[PDB]
């Protein structure tokens, strides 16, 4: 019933990135420039598969300072993982969903069993309630 | 004496990230959301090695559109390309320079060798002639 820490994320498949600045509706709390991995069964389900169970995505946020007409990375603010589990994690369309402030493993961010997290990916129904697109 | 086109490098190590807005010293050409790969030859140079012979990082540079204060990727503008060769890139330091338009194989950049790439990246000799740091 609870999320792995996705252990070696760092070394996984950099599906996509993006910035969310100031003014931007999720400012907070998902601020700053994220980073999204796959390991090899999310890429299945990327791909236009199914996801496997054992699938995981990483949302790696960090903070940003201005440099010079330049966004460079400062310090991680946290991670996002959602896992497959399609029986264990039936209450939340089969994903389990959980944050790691500043991405460390003792700092689990999750108090509702994810249900927050599902109630935004669940109008992505249709593409398994992930956000993110495969891009070249 | 040509830099081999990079094959798979979207499926290599996630080094970095950083944004460059236009008014930056360097917005021509490299204005844009750019991300760092390195293959596993390049990870052991990044880590304290040496570089061996067969390292390659790549520069991945994408346009944006600034979409109500979110920094969205567009169209890949181009990659640029180091690749580690001690003997064959001798007069550039041991890496040879290549940039790809659009990413694609056919679009080579470079036309005076790599000496322009390699007259920025020389005030890097201490670090084997490379920027981008590894970050966890
Ligand atoms: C809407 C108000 C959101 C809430 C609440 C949560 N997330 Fe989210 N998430 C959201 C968007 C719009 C995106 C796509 C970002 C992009 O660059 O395209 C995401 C992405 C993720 C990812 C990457 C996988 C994907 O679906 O694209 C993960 C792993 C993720 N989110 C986890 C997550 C968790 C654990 C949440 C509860 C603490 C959570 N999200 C809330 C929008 C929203
Ligand atoms: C200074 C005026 C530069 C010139 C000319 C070139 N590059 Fe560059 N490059 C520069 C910086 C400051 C950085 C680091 C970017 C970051 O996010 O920190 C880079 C990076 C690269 C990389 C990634 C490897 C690294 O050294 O960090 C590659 C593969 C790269 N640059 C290639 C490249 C080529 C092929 C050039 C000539 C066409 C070139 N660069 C010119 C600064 C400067
Ligand atoms: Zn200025
Ligand atoms: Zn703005």
């Amino acid at each position: 019933t609870k999320v792995k820490y996705p252990d070696g994320f760092r070394s996984w498949y950099h599906v996509k990135s993006m910035v969310i600045q100031p003014g931007h509706p999720l400012e907070n709390p998902v601020g700053g420039i994220h980073h999204v991995y796959a390991n090899a069964e999310a890429i299945q389900g990327l791909r236009g598969g199914n996801y496997p169970d054992g699938a995981v995505l990483v949302f790696d946020l960090f903070d940003y300072q201005e440099d010079n007409h330049a966004l460079v990375e400062g310090k991680r603010k946290l991670i996002g993982v959602m896992e497959r589990d399609a029986k264990r994690f039936s209450a939340t369309g089969g994903w389990g969903y959980e944050g790691f402030g500043e991405g460390k493993p003792d700092k689990r961010l999750v108090t509702d069993g994810g249900q927050g997290c599902f109630g935004c990916h669940a109008a992505q129904k249709e593409s398994q309630y992930v956000f993110s697109r495969l891009r070249d």
